[PDB]
DNA sequence: CTGCTCGGCTCGAGTGTTCGATCGCGACTGAGGACGAACGCGCCCCCACCCCCTTTTATAGGCGCCCTT
């Protein structure tokens, strides 16, 4: 049940679908209409919610109240929050069964160790006289943007494409990723990116 | 009354989204033109049977040509 691709929602019981589209609140289109009043109209036995950290949103968490389930089971992975709604999720969903092991499974093998590691780079000088004499936050764009760590992240990735260990790259600015991608001819994903 | 503080508002940018526009193809059809296939008519070829060829003696009339007058 998605805009991008629909594989007629309706046909089938088996469906995979997102917050976004379930909790839309502006209009909603002819076809997406009808299926979401057959949703609704509808009961679903189960009714799984990944990334459930993001439920105790406006939107998200008024898809609970949209659909309706018998037993709504929830999966994620980092279920912390600074904003105290984690609470919420024990009545959005239900108690939290089980949370697993991070160390007890990398000791059982069924996940990767990880060397978690923070590579401190000394900001250059001119750099951090402009960082510290404005008072603005185009410290985010600047910091972001040294010649100390710009030269660190392009040479742990000649480092590592050498090593041929397989880099994901990430960055909050879209605008410092494009920058960075466009200077490393590299396939920066984000934003609009097409889905093909 | 003044001072300090708490978690209620708001923020632009970064995402997830979506309804609406523009650009694009494809798909289809009309008439006209063009080419190909099929059928019709005529032709040559091939296959049969049948006739005619010579040689003989008699005949009589007709016909033709050459020779003589």
């Amino acid at each position: 049940f998605t805009s991008d691709a629909k594989d007629k929602p309706i046909g089938c019981s088996v469906a995979i679908s997102t917050y976004s589209m379930l909790g839309h609140t502006t209009k909603r289109s002819w076809e997406a209409e009808r299926v979401m009043e057959w949703l609704k109209t509808q009961e679903w036995g189960l009714m799984i919610l990944d990334e459930v950290h993001t439920i105790p949103a406006k939107m998200f968490r008024r898809v609970l109240t949209i659909v309706q389930a018998h037993c709504k089971l929830g999966l994620t992975a980092t279920l912390v929050r600074e904003d105290d709604k984690i609470v919420d999720l024990n009545f959005l969903i239900g108690p939290k069964l089980y949370e697993a092991n991070w160390m007890e499974l990398q000791n059982n093998g069924y996940i990767a160790k990880v060397q978690c590691a923070e590579v401190w780079c000394p900001m250059s000088p001119e750099f951090y006289r402009e960082y510290v004499a404005i008072k603005t936050k185009k410290r985010i764009l600047l910091y972001t943007m040294n010649p100390n760590k710009f030269r660190a992240c392009q040479f742990l990735i000649k480092f590592h494409e050498r090593r041929n260990d397989k880099i994901i790259v990430f960055a909050d600015n879209v605008f410092a990723l494009k920058e960075y991608a466009i200077r490393l001819n590299k396939p920066y994903i984000y934003g609009p990116t097409s889905q093909g």
